[PDB]
């Protein structure tokens, strides 16, 4: 049995195995963390399958939704990992031990060391975290030599017809930009976005929320066309200066180590080349 330590936002259902052999991940947030710790994933989510970086590592996993109870049963999990807003966690715990995680109670780094403790893989957690810290510290110096230490970044996302701003800890590059590289956001983003983590926003007020640089996640090229062509958008200084960094949401949605490795390199390159 896993020691099952008390962790903010972690709820255990049933007896978590010390060394799980057959894991179903129903929360894309965590899939890549489990992969980093070399857990055997036999089920993953549709978002995991559409993540081109993570998808390479879980080709053998079946795509399942939380509601696919018969499919999850057939996979014979000894562990299921879910997000706490899932509506059927009671049904899932009847199939196998479940770890339920409430988002953001622990930070993107702490989540790894937490799993390290649950699964007795502190060694792999520690190793990755040490190297992440070193690498991020070095890359921070490189990007800030180009942007200046006080350059502001805004994280944004396009989803269907809606526009969002994100904070330090809701994916879309925020973890890297705001935590790993310690970039400030514009005052209005700190004030209206950081607490909630995300904010749905009219395109008309975007100029007020963008300073030196903006990172934009979208699932494809076409989604933002109208925005980018618009007078208002092209009036934005950061836009006028080609300080816009367009990234692939299919990977940038994520906060896991595997996804972040790609995001780090991508953002380093985009900033250095600005
Ligand atoms: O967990 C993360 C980063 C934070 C995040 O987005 N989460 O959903 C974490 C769990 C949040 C608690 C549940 N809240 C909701 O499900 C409300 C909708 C939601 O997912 N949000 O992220 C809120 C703002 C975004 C709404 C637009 N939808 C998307 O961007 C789809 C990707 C989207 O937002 N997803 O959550 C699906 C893919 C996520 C890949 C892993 N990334
Ligand atoms: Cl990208
Ligand atoms: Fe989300």
């Amino acid at each position: 049995l896993s020691p099952m330590p008390q962790i903010a936002g972690v709820t255990y259902y049933g007896d978590i195995p010390k060394q799980p052999k057959r894991v179903v991940s129903l929360a894309s947030t965590y899939t890549g963390y489990l992969k980093k710790l070399d857990m055997n994933l036999v089920g993953v989510t549709s978002y995991d399958k559409k993540n081109p970086i993570l998808a390479k590592t879980v080709k053998k996993a079946k795509q399942v939704a939380a509601t696919d109870l018969e499919a999850i049963t057939t996979l014979k999990p000894d562990l299921i990992v879910v997000g706490s807003t899932e509506e059927n966690i009671k049904q899932l715990a009847e199939i196998a031990p479940v770890i339920s995680i409430e988002y953001r109670k622990r930070d993107y780094l702490q989540v790894l060391s937490d799993f390290g403790r649950i699964f007795n893989k502190e060694g792999k957690a520690k190793k990755w975290l040490k190297d992440w810290k070193t690498k991020t510290a070095a890359y921070e110096k490189e990007v800030k030599a180009v942007t200046g230490d006080k350059a502001t970044f805004t994280i944004m996302g396009l989803y269907e017809k809606d526009v969002y701003l994100f904070g330090k800890d809701w994916g879309r590059g925020g973890e890297i930009i705001h935590q790993a590289f310690h970039y400030d956001a514009p005052e209005k983003v700190k004030t209206e976005v950081f607490k909630q983590g995300y904010l749905s926003l009219s395109q008309e007020v975007l100029p007020d929320y963008i300073g030196d640089y903006v990172v934009i996640a979208a699932e494809d090229d076409k989604t933002g066309s109208a925005l980018y062509e618009s007078k208002l958008w092209q009036s934005i200084p950061a836009v006028k200066k080609h300080h816009v960094i367009k990234v692939n949401a299919n990977v940038f949605y994520f906060t896991d180590p595997l996804s972040l490795e790609y995001q780090l390199e991508t953002l380093r390159e985009a900033i250095l080349s600005s």
